[PDB]
């Protein structure tokens, strides 16, 4: 039995859910209380601890890599990157070494969807992670690397998914500054079954999620990544680049740099000092590796990575003949698999550039940091994955560009719909850009 | 000025060219003579030579890697692969070390197109390569890694291409058994300019190329790779998997293996012996590294890689509700960037399996090797890139599967149109499958 190649398009159902803020389970204004109710339901204290007091983690002796004795979860290893300016690369030349998080197994980031009263809802999970600054945020229905579990609720809907019910299934990369070539499987799958409901789960329409997306530190990094992959229909199907032209532009960005990376032992990393409490850069930039104990009120100890300052991640937006475009950058990070990924107009931790002249600041940073309320279309503070990162936060913005811009090398005007289409594939849209696409789609569905 | 996202579709022009065998420059039956005329035009002798007699190549002392003293062209290094069966990978367990070709710079494989008498033609190049078994085959208009040239004819049409004239621009990977993560930029670009014509170039319609594609050792590996990317319109837009279902199936294949690879010094490779003339495997499988001198009648010396036997590469085909599907395999090779790529139903050098029991032969090999003329839809012998490979040939087949098959794990029925659509992106379709897609598209346009 063959079917049409575009069989079972969910675009109309997705649209109806995004337009609806009346959900079956909970009023949107009550979710904040529900989260607090879940946070209070078992108190966790996360305390920073010397590395020596890590329980089942150690620095293994030959490599000095920070590893869990069972061989599960992740490792902290070393990375050496060179970008050449020579031939076969445009440069400029860059070279550095750093600690890096490694985790070779693809994990599942799965959102279960089901219709109630004729409107799709999505089963969000109130999930405690040790590095969440507010402890509990809303994660996907299933957020798990399977072999980290000797028992994950609802995992069977994603392992394998029913192929008749897949809305989204794609691998997408995570932060290329701090993880070495990490991607997880982003999935949205429908069911008609009665689904068991545990206290930590709430069915929400996409319109309820769109409102919640404007709130700080509420919808977690993994939820924003998976929701960014939703295949909306394009309402304005024109763009400055045709889709082939955009693929060609990006092909040239991925071909024009000469980046060589190698994984090295953590003990070999130059420029970083390993103390009794932290591994930190010698000039206090970038991030630190630290250790925490997690106690309930169940317990464990683990490394986490913390950044040195609040980050700034922004898209500049311009309407071109009436069609909104965002200015992407084809960014070259050390942990990327295929040299480049598209990223927001500005993506940086500003302190990392404070030592350099104003003209080596990230392009457009000044413009974003000093923008008027009137040009700010979206602003919120979101944090990164709390299983690996301790309180790593950034101001995520969408700002109208007050005047035309000639994009500098490495930048291009692309529509959000073109970004939505590329999320069918991996290594095109980076995690920060995926978060801002989820924010743009939320602002469109439920504006404030 | 925005344009429609699907602006400037070339599908009707491509179709008209594929239907036309009356070309402006040459009758198709005369091309064989023209090639011989170009071969005779300057005779080259390629002779095998001991490694010692390599001129500007050496085994560098710390690594033992085979390198050109100028730092251009490619290197032969070592590779160590493990596939784990543990947990986080399906297995089975595999582990081996081998020499491998490395060349980090993306090269250009560019075909220039232009209308004559209202029909697109493509400017093919009669190109001598030292490893071509018959010396001269038809390559793309531009076939060059730019920094290997201190001066490449027509390169300016591809560097950068005119964005208003791009038909195809995409990176595609080469053999994952013998190259380490190598992709080149496959491009087809139109011009309305009068183009200079040198004696080694001939304008051909796509229908002329389709006829030439049925000939042995005529249209070279790089030309078949780039022509496989042509975006034909789908005449039958149904398939067993919807396009999302196919992406989901492939996502699970790319997530379910645990492959770890590292580049090592050639001197460290176990299981291979380096002699005065060849590096070869201790049990005489796989390939050898050898050295050749190339003399005109201009000269140089270089390594080449030769395989141990004629290869067999085949698609099995079945009509499913009237729609032809081919049985792809999601193949796991050591040089791939992203774990898997789709490959033909059968892709092997049979001698590499002669030591193992009949039940560890590649699935379907027996069926392909013993197929009836009546079930053979396409058969030809094609060789691989003659700049790196000495006489590496395989029988490329498309065969009707005499009965339904339940695909084994790692295999799936996909339509050729779905493969054509995935060639807009890299790392989905491997080079052997791209060659068979070009052959399927040739058999459809100009059947024999
Ligand atoms: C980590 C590191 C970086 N570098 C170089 C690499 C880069 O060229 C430059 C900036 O480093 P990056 O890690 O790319 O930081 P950045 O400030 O440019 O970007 C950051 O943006 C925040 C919004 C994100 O949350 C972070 O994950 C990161 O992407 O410094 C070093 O020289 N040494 C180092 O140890
Ligand atoms: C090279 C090598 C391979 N192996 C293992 C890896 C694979 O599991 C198995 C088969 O090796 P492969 O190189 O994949 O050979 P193969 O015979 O399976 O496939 C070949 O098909 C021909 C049509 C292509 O032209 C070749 O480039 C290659 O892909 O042997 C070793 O154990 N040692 C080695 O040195
Ligand atoms: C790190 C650690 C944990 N635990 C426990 C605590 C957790 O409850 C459980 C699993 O923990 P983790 O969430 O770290 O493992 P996963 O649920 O697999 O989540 C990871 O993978 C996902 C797919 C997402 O990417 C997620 O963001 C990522 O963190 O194991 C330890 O006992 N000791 C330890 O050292
Ligand atoms: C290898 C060698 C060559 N030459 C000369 C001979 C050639 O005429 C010229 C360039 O040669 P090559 O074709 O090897 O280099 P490219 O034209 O860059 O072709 C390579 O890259 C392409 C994009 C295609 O992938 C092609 O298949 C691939 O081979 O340089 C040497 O003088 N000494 C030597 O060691």
């Amino acid at each position: 039995a063959v079917r049409p190649r575009d069989h079972h398009d969910y675009a109309d159902r997705i649209a109806l859910s995004a337009a609806t803020t009346d959900g079956v389970q909970m009023r949107t204004e009550d979710v904040r209380a529900w989260i607090a109710e879940r946070r209070d339901a078992n108190v966790f204290h996360v305390e920073r601890i010397p590395f020596a007091d890590l329980d089942q983690w150690w620095f293994e002796g030959v490599t000095g890599n920070l590893v869990h004795r069972s061989g599960r979860f992740f490792t902290i290893e070393g990375l050496h990157v060179i970008e050449h300016d020579g031939p076969h690369g445009d440069g400029p030349y860059r070279e550095w070494q750093q600690p890096v998080i490694r985790q070779p197994e693809v994990g599942i980031l799965g959102i279960l969807a089901k219709e109630f009263d004729g409107v799709l809802h999505f089963l969000m999970q109130a999930k405690m992670e040790p590095g969440n600054p507010n402890l509990v945020q809303l994660s996907p229905t299933v957020q798990a690397t399977r072999s980290n579990y000797t028992n994950v609720k609802l995992i069977e809907y994603f392992a394998p998914p029913d192929p008749e019910r897949v809305i989204v299934d794609v691998l997408q990369a995570e932060q290329g500054s701090w993880f070495f070539r990490k991607s997880n499987r982003n999935m949205i799958v429908e069911t008609v079954d009665d689904v068991p409901l545990w206290d930590d789960f709430c069915w929400l329409t996409l319109g309820q999620i769109a409102e919640l997306m404007h709130e700080d530190e509420t919808i977690n990094m993994n939820s924003r990544s998976v929701l960014s992959c939703l295949p909306y229909q394009d309402i304005t199907p024109r763009a400055l680049f045709s889709d082939v032209q955009l693929l060609s532009w990006f092909t040239n960005e991925r071909s024009r740099h000469d980046v060589r990376v190698r994984r090295i032992p953590l003990a070999d990393v130059c420029g970083w000092k390993q103390g009794a409490e932290e591994i930190e850069h010698e000039d206090g930039r970038y991030f630190k590796v630290l250790a925490v104990a997690v106690k309930g009120s169940i317990s464990w100890t683990q490394p986490l990575v913390e950044s040195v300052d609040l980050g700034v991640v922004a898209f500049l937006v311009r309407k071109i003949d009436g069609v909104p475009h965002v200015l992407v950058q084809a960014r070259v990070d050390g942990g990327f698999l295929d040299t480049v990924e598209l990223a927001p107009t500005v993506q940086c931790t500003p302190l990392n550039y404070a030592h350099l002249p104003a003209e080596e600041a990230p392009p457009f940073l000044d413009l974003v940091q000093n923008a008027p309320r009137s040009r700010i279309r979206y602003e919120a503070i979101h944090s990164e994955e709390g299983g690996r990162f301790l309180g790593v936060r950034a101001r995520y913005l969408v700002i109208d560009a007050d005047e035309a811009i000639d994009p500098p090398p490495g930048y291009a005007w692309v529509t959000p719909a073109q970004l939505t289409a590329l999320t069918r594939h991996g290594h095109y849209v980076n995690v920060e850009a995926r978060t801002l696409l989820a924010c743009i789609n939320a602002a469109a569905a439920q504006p404030r």
